[PDB]
Order: structure tokens, then C-alpha cells, then sequence
């Protein structure tokens, strides 16, 4: 509740906000959804202004293509972030860690229900492919 | 499984529940496709026997609600444990750690095989 | 986006050797599948070899051609068995706790991965099931 969000952006707006608790740098990925999937890097474009709001150094609006920011919190398997090696004491914050990032990415699973299809009583994707 | 439905007849009270829970919060159920009425456990619902709901009293089917489909909601944000320095482990505990962190998973997945579904 | 532990080669004619990407736990983890007409599963110890520890040396040369157009594999973690469980000491390892850290880390992981992997936007909507029936042209 809820990592996928869109916001609307318009030209010469350029602070945008993160919900929720992100755990790491990296963890965020912003994507101008535009027409077209568009992903955007860590300086040369967004920096994070005061840890909870994404500020923008280019201010992009639809009149150059794009609406709207997509950020999610994409949280990698591969790069995990507690490893235990032989001691190298445990405290209990590396084992909290270790119980947190793992909810982090099943709770991701349960905002990634809400885009795909949906039923309206499907959806309005240009194409459906392979059959 | 980890959601299923429940239609019956009226004045009836004692459902038997698997999923199975951790926190008794977690165990969310509701009223039905007239209204997505979702009501409060101490208003109206206890656990009896820790695997029954035992309802409240009747409601069923005749005010448009035909009928339950109760559900795990584990949260997310409010872990139920949290390791403190020792304050020492015991193994019941390690084990429910990465216990409830599956149960989201397999939270997860299940709704999303209700729509257009597997198989 | 983007699918991690399905993953779909080109069975491609007499190609017997395939690479597995993801970190699968254990070895019975990996489920092999046969995509092109049927949905074909194949038995470890005598159909295929796990050539080594990242690669599936498949006997033999299937397809696509008497049947089966691409090979794909993914992963299948068993939520309900865990695979260290802690008791009264038996003293915590550094393999006791990672491997129990590393097995949800996939149960997680795969439940996320398998949400795309249904019907699911691609990098529109894509798999190569059959979407079986949906009972009126309008």
C-alpha cells in the first residue's frame, strides 16, 4: 500500500514524493511512461531531494512525448543485503534486514496484481501477442 | 486456497477455516456481491476453536449477502517479531520470522491466478 | 517486469546444451518444460543431465520438428518444505541462516515472478499459453 504508483506530471513541475520506505539507493526506479518506456538514471536526470521526494533536473512534460512517471520499488533477488559469513557476530539488526528486504519484494508482488489485465466486468493494451 | 468462498443457509455460524493464520487480525472476511461489506471482529466475530470462525449470529443469504469469502490479509508493515540484542533467540521464533514472510507470497500469488488465471 | 527465474530459449533445431541464469536453491528446484505443442516435463537423473552447476546439458535434440519448438525452464521453490529448520541448539551457522534466508528469498521472489508470468505486460500482453476460452466475438 503501495509501491506502483503514477503521478501526472506537466512541464515545470519536478518534485515528486515516494510513499513508501524504500531500503535502499537503488531500490527505486523511476520511468517516465510516456507513449513510450522510458527508464531514467540515478543523477544525470532524478536525484532524490530530501530522501522522500524524487526532484527532476530536466522538468519533463508532454509536450516533448512523456506522461507520466512510474516509480516502483524494484527490489532485487540477486543483490541481497545481509549475507551471514562465518561469525562476524549476528546482531539482531542483520537478522532484521534480512526478514525486512525479503517482505519488501512479497509485498512488490501484491502491486504488481493491479497492472496487469483487471477485470472491468479486459484492458486497453494495443496488443495482445503470442496467443 | 489461501481465500475461499462460503455460501450456506441462513442462521448457521460454524465455519471451519484452513488457510492457517499467525495473527488473528489477519484473517479478513466479508460480505458479498450486492456490497463488499466487511465487518470487525470483536463487534461481531471471535474464533472459537482457533480453526473455526464461529460466526456472530446468522447473517445468511436473505440480505443480499450469498455469502462469505473470508481471506488472509497478513500485513505487510507490522512485522511480529522484531530481534532485539539478546534477549535471547528461541527456535519457535527464527522459524515464524521467515514463516510469515512466505505467507505474503503465497497471498500473492493466488490472487493473481484469479484472474485469467493458469490452468 | 522483467521476468527473472521463467525464461524461455529457442529450442532451435539439434541444441543440446542450455545455461541457467537464476540461483536455484537445489537442484529439484529447476523444472525443464517442452513448449510447442504439449507441455512436456522431463526427469532429471536419466533425460537430462545438469551438465554442470549452471548448465543443462539436455539428451538429446529435441525438436522443434517431431514436436517441441522451444525449451524453457524455471524455477519451482516448495514453499511448504523448508529446508533448515531451526530446533533448540544446534547451534546457528552461517549456512543455517542464509540458506533459510535464501529460501524465501525465492518463495517471494518466485510468487512475484510468477504474477508476470500469467498474463502480464511485456517490456501489451504476452505468454505462449492458449488462453483457453473466452465464448463470445462481440
Amino acid at each position: 500500500i503501495k509501491t506502483v504508483l503514477t503521478y501526472q506530471l506537466d512541464g515545470s513541475n519536478r518534485d515528486f514524493n515516494i510513499p513508501f520506505e524504500y531500503l535502499a539507493r537503488k531500490f527505486v526506479v523511476v520511468t517516465l511512461i510516456g507513449v513510450d518506456r522510458k527508464v531514467l538514471t540515478i543523477n544525470t536526470d532524478y536525484r532524490f531531494a530530501t530522501r522522500t521526494t524524487i526532484s527532476l533536473t530536466k522538468a519533463w512534460g508532454p509536450a516533448d512525448g512523456y506522461t507520466t512517471i512510474e516509480l516502483r520499488r524494484v527490489t532485487s533477488t540477486t543483490d541481497r543485503l545481509v549475507d551471514f559469513t562465518d561469525g562476524s557476530i549476528l546482531r539482531a539488526y542483520d537478522l532484521n534486514v534480512a526478514q525486512i528486504q525479503t517482505m519488501h519484494v512479497a509485498e512488490e508482488a501484491r502491486d504488481l496484481t493491479t497492472d496487469t489485465i483487471g477485470v472491468n466486468n479486459l484492458d486497453a493494451r494495443g496488443r495482445r501477442i503470442v496467443n
